[PDB]
């Protein structure tokens, strides 16, 4: 009935779109007898300016002690020439690690009202609805050893290590099987098991877990083939599970295929703590304060918060329905504007979503 | 005026399409005062059946002593349950290493006659014409150390090493710069320099080579952004250079974006020896001997052989022009057939190309 939510407004358009999502979350939850206590905490450039680091401990503490975390965006010109460990992005890596949210869920859907935004033909883009479950805190991005060394003659050698232990594969796979159960019951595990030992172990562990989720249809696909299949017939996918680097690449491809980056939400889940919910778009510093931002991705991230974070299915559906009503009514922010629709600002789009909720 | 060409017919539709490309190469060459000595040598399943290994030494020798190598296809059901080092695919890895062809060139072009084959809208697909220059013999596919080990806890850990030495990056970059010079003078180097040390070194070496090719416009792009840009605006690319694993993924994405896999040729180039030229499609064992294969990719691979392998540009243009004429005249094999066109078999398509050359 009452949940604790940490808000991380962050940078650029972050505070603006989180403020709207906060209100939508309140109203939708209210209609299901659910109430929230919100606390805003610093992260990213906002934290750098206020505290001097991208992620203060107080923010980690508040996040960990809450039921779920809703983040806006991170990044800005001001901090782009900071040392690496003091860049806003570092705070995002750090809070994922601290919350142990190893599972990144990014749903790529093409909404009926926005089909023509995709560069894919209508009959190919219409009905696309897939979920990339990406291992988020491990693999080659974090693997050791790594470096640039000067070998025995004058010459530099640069190296990185793709590495996963069995338990890291198991836990991301389990989340993917559970996620397929909340969707259409089809899971495609994507790897390079024809050449990489790390992928051979990936496929071995996923294959072994299949018997524990016998209700889910499991298939396997190579990464380069998945990159082709997303272009040729993306409607074939329900849920995809893959490692960090392949998930990064394939999800971004899928996101672009839908055609509307400003619409796309994300969830980052752990085994037993609060999840982290965030739009995948950036901080869009050039339109900050100009009332142009698309709040719908953050609103849909609050819907994922309710569904995947708190198990509040009905409240989440209320949010998703109201977004569809706003789009059905012809309202579009600039990034999704098309002839014959109603171009609106961030605030007005937020207002239109709120009325369908409260209708 | 006389060149030595090694033919590697290989498996499935390989022999069929190489035999046609051989003749097209002969005729086009003839019209430019160029003649060829051809020798066929075993590789793949054909070598396995004949000699017992995927790549006999005699084939390496013949290839190395020739001016260029034209390969058909490799693979088949018969040998799929062979141990790894005796699979047909091993022979392809082995001949690339032996020939030291570290540069894989894959042109993704959407031909005007075949635009509707792409799942991308016509206005996006029309005019796509890019070249992926992929490092072919190094990186994580071949990197050490690698394996699946059992650690401390009795738990398996799987790992691989993405590694490049400076000289490996320099030589693939140089080929890419030289390739952009033969195209539109634009080179986009693709990496993950925001996170991988190996990519930091990649970007450092490519950036340093720019001053030696000041005529070429160099830009840099992250891999996940490139995967998006191929979907959103593939016409923006001329030449791309990238490492083995990223090149594999992005080229396959680009191939699918063109819509017609059976049309796509490839070249693998070395510093000073014979190149290896091959269609990117597989051996298609289900249509072998049925006169259904599309010979055009192999024919266009022979055009790359002339141009990139031997510097015979006019003869290469003769081949390319004849393919366009065949297509303009409405001829289509099954894989590129559309309503209103003339469905033909492999032989007849070959004949139409040959007619156009010899006129
Ligand atoms: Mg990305
Ligand atoms: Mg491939």
């Amino acid at each position: 009935k009452r949940y604790t939510i940490t808000l991380l407004p962050g940078d650029g358009i972050g505070p603006e779109v989180v403020s709207i999502a906060k209100n939508v979350l309140q109203q939708a939850g209210s209609l299901e007898g659910v109430e929230f206590n919100f606390r805003e905490m610093p992260i990213g450039g906002a934290a750098l300016d206020l505290v001097g680091v991208p992620l203060p401990e107080e923010t980690i503490s508040a996040a960990k002690e809450s039921d779920a975390v809703l983040l806006g965006a991170i990044g800005g010109y001001k901090w782009d020439n900071n040392e690496k460990h003091l860049r806003p992005e570092k705070g995002l890596l750090q809070i994922r690690a601290a919350l142990k949210v190893f599972a990144n869920l990014r749903p790529a859907t093409v909404l009926p009202q926005l089909v023509d935004a995709s560069t894919l033909k209508r009959e190919v883009a219409e009905g696309v609805d897939l979920m990339v479950v990406r291992e988020l805190t491990g693999g080659i991005y974090f693997g050791e050893p790594r470096g640039i060394k000067t070998n025995e003659n004058g010459e530099e050698v640069g190296f990185n290590t793709e590495v996963y232990a069995a338990h890291e594969i198991d836990r991301i796979a389990r989340v993917a099987f559970e996620t397929a159960r909340k969707r259409r019951g089809k899971l495609c595990s994507v790897d390079m098991a024809n050449v990489l030992e790390a992928s051979i172990l990936w496929r071995k562990r996923v294959t072994a877990l299949a018997s524990e989720y016998p209700d889910v249809e499991l298939s396997h696909m190579y990464v380069d083939n998945a990159a082709m299949q997303l272009v040729r017939d993306p409607k074939q996918f329900d849920t995809i599970v893959t490692n960090n680097i392949f998930g990064d690449i394939l999800s971004d491809e899928a996101s672009m295929i839908t055609g509307s980056i400003g619409m796309l939400p994300s969830a980052s889940l752990s085994d037993s703590g609060p999840g982290l919910f965030e739009p995948i778009h950036g901080s869009a510093p050039d339109i900050a304060g100009q009332d142009k931002a698309n709040p719908l991705a953050t609103i849909l991230s609050a819907a994922m918060l309710l569904k995947y974070g708190l198990g509040e299915e009905k409240a989440a559906k209320r949010i998703e329905d109201a977004v569809l009503v706003a789009l059905n009514n012809g309202f579009r922010t600039g990034d999704i504007y098309s002839a014959g629709t109603k171009l609106v600002g961030c605030k007005e789009m937020g207002e239109e979503v709120l009325k369908s909720v409260d209708s």
